[PDB]
């Protein structure tokens, strides 16, 4: 899946702020490599606010928040 649809998966209450435990219960659901936690953190986080946010998330990877916004609006559209 694409970092739209990770993101939106992540981020579970749509806040579009990731929480450090949203991010950690994503990767154990996942089967993923606890390391992974470090690196979301030193990517989306750099200044380290506490929490990786939409706007920082799409600054780093060259997206916009609309394509989130959009994709969350058609995941739920598509969900009904
Ligand atoms: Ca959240």
């Amino acid at each position: 899946d694409s970092f739209i649809n990770i993101f939106v998966s992540i981020d579970k209450d749509g806040t579009n702020v990731i929480s450090y435990p949203e991010l950690e219960q994503y990767v154990a659901e996942n089967n993923l490599d606890p390391s992974m936690v470090e690196k979301w953190k030193q990517l989306f986080d750099p200044d380290n606010t506490g929490s990786i946010t939409l706007e920082t998330f799409c600054s780093k990877l060259g997206l916009k928040p609309a394509e989130i916004i959009d994709f969350r609006e058609q995941k739920g559209l598509h969900a009904a």
